[PDB]
């Protein structure tokens, strides 16, 4: 068996579901380690496992010990990580903000959009709590938060998703699946064809999925947990695509026009 990374959220157990129970068929067997997404971001960087999801900002800064597979992964339009405050807000210059985890896409698209702040990194479910009670003055929020924020009493600043697309025309991408290059390219292409089965599987039969959902995500609401997959799986999870592609080359090319990735001639994907 292949050790497999990938957070507890509904999207990512969603996406997984079926491969890890031997619903799809796949090339090798797999051991899931799930894991908050800063912590396999961090593990990436020094190339712990053979398969991971991954920010795809974090995936910018292990390209020669990484390839991203084509399925598996989240981006799109409206999957945008959003800063949320107390009450509305001029600007984020000299404020602290709440992050989840410095190598993610969504501290990447933050700093993108605003260069004053103060960071406090901490895992993704202290953000709500600590806006509301005053430890800092703003949130960067991720997985679930999108739906829950209002019950901590909070408004949106910005939808950073939306602040890309305005600003590039492009869907955002998130996350990705990568493998280890070491794996062999063969090996590589057929876990990409069985993760793209495993998240066809999940589309056809939802259903089959949410007790594995429920058994990660114990803290969630069904109401929640069904917006969440709704929300975060969509076309892009079964293939990049074209638009993807040419998504995931823009936020690359931002990266190194800040000297935060180095460039590469290696193609981004399997
Ligand atoms: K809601």
């Amino acid at each position: 068996a292949l050790r497999l990374g990938f957070s507890p959220c509904p999207n990512d157990t969603f996406i997984f579901y079926a491969l890890v129970h031997g619903r799809v068929e796949s090339p090798v067997p797999l051991e899931p380690v799930l894991e908050d997404v800063e912590t396999l971001n961090r593990w990436a960087l020094e190339g712990r496992l053979p398969l991971t999801k991954l920010s795809y900002a974090a995936y910018a800064q292990v390209r020669d010990r990484y390839v991203a597979l084509r399925s598996g992964g989240a981006l799109g339009r409206g999957v945008g990580p959003l800063v949320v405050a107390r009450g509305p807000l001029q600007a984020l210059e000299g404020l602290r903000v709440a992050v989840p985890g410095r190598h993610t896409t969504a501290y990447f698209l933050l700093s993108l959009y605003a260069q004053g702040f103060v960071p406090v990194e901490v895992r993704y479910d202290r953000i709500l709590p600590m806006v509301a009670q005053g430890e800092v003055e703003a949130g960067l929020i991720i997985h679930e938060s999108r739906f829950t924020y209002p019950r901590y009493g909070l408004v949106q600043v910005v939808d950073l998703g939306a602040w890309w697309e305005e600003r590039t025309g492009l869907p955002l991408p998130l996350g990705a699946i990568l493998a280890r290059r070491d794996l062999g390219e063969g090996l590589i292409r057929a876990l990409d064809e069985a993760v793209r089965r495993s998240v066809a599987y999940a589309l056809a039969h939802p259903e089959e999925a949410l007790d594995y959902m429920r058994a990660h995500a114990q803290e969630l609401s069904d109401e929640v947990i069904w917006a969440h997959v709704h929300t975060y799986v969509n076309a892009f999870s079964l293939d990049v695509g074209e638009e993807g592609e040419r998504a995931v080359a823009r936020l690359f090319a931002e990266a190194e026009a800040r000297g935060l990735a180095a460039p590469s001639p290696r193609p981004l994907f399997v």
